[PDB]
């Protein structure tokens, strides 16, 4: 299935957070409107936040995160989930490698802001 | 329901992050075994990264998030999540005011690291 | 927290099922645009099946789940989590007691169908 | 990544309940010890039940789901949550054919019981 696109209401802020757990360099792309709107880069093993940014979901609400490694796409993994019907988090693991751990790249994404 | 605690395998790394979407200076406790281990405080409106920081679960697992404005206590709103029976999330939002967006203080555990 | 309140798309099908899970006879009411629709009950120790049924959110897609034991309201924990952007499921579980096992009566609704 | 498995605590009893949605005769295997310990087969356009059942998690503490329609495998997505550190469900949507809708047939596992 399909991993890393989530839906958010039309032209609403949200906030995205990256974070790096493997000995390669993470790359992450985030798309709005289809178009990246925002990349972080880094090598951590101890849970750096590589980037944090706030966005505008646009006119379709469509969100994309796509993670590579040197220019290796890294294989995805992603829910979303709502909390008191109101409080919205769409998360993101990625791997790079073998060991099946899915926190080389963790991406969360949170709305509403403000 | 009890909500912000949560029991992770024992003696492991967990990577802890608050953002503040208030008015209000909002003040985070992070605690491990009954005992405050990591304290986050700021402001903003925007989304903003009031503290990161790596701890470790402990003997026991059991690790606690606690949020106060001014000395009042919010009231929260958690779940912990898993994808692919590896990458676990542990969410709290939390209300300072009285629109329940539940943002006021957000917290994202997550785990393993590295 | 507010919690067993879900706002689904409006006119859709959704699925609700209850399972119970404790010594008390369970009475799930099932409320669309704040009317019952539907009400199971049963008790089981082992996780019955007490109903099942198909219902349409209406024009303003708000669901809320309640329960009873012993004509005493139980204390309600609840999320929505969507899988591919596309699978939604709105959980809650129910504390009728003292154990906190919150499994009491579990309700679980699904969109979409078809 | 791997999708429709997940690791109980051993020894431990769960609820497992499928649902269909789709023209194709659903075929829902349920393995625990790496054999399958459950077999639900059914058709429904209107999330019919068609299987629930209690097993046992075993030594492993490993579950797996696999659907199939007509001897082919169904793709999987697959998700844990966890509420009030309490109650737990496993849940699993599948798609047999090209709209995507992950609905053919969709599982729910929930421990603990009683
Ligand atoms: C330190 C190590 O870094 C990566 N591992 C590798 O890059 C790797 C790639 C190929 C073969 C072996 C290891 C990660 O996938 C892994 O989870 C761990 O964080
Ligand atoms: C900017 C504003 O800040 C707080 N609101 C208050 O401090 C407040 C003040 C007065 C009355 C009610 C609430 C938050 O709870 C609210 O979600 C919003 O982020
Ligand atoms: C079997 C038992 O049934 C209820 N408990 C009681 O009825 C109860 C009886 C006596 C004292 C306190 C509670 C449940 O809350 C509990 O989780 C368990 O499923
Ligand atoms: C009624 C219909 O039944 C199946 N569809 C098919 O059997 C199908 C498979 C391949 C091509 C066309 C149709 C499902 O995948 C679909 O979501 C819908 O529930
Ligand atoms: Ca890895
Ligand atoms: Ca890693
Ligand atoms: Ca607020
Ligand atoms: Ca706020
Ligand atoms: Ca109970
Ligand atoms: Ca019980
Ligand atoms: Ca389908
Ligand atoms: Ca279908």
């Amino acid at each position: 299935a399909t991993q890393g696109v989530f839906t958010l209401p039309a032209n609403t802020r949200f906030g995205v957070t990256a974070f790096a757990n493997s000995s390669g360099t993470q790359t992450v792309n985030v798309l709005v409107n289809n178009e990246t709107a925002a990349t972080f880069s880094g090598q951590s093993t101890n849970n750096a936040v590589i980037g944090t940014q706030v966005l505008n979901s646009g006119s379709s609400g469509k969100v994309q995160v796509q993670v590579s490694v040197n220019g290796r796409p890294s294989d995805l993994v992603s829910a979303q989930v709502i909390l008191t019907n109101e409080l919205n988090f769409a998360l993101v693991g990625s791997e790079d490698g073998t060991d099946n751990d899915y926190n080389d790249a963790v991406v969360v994404i949170n709305w509403p802001l403000g």
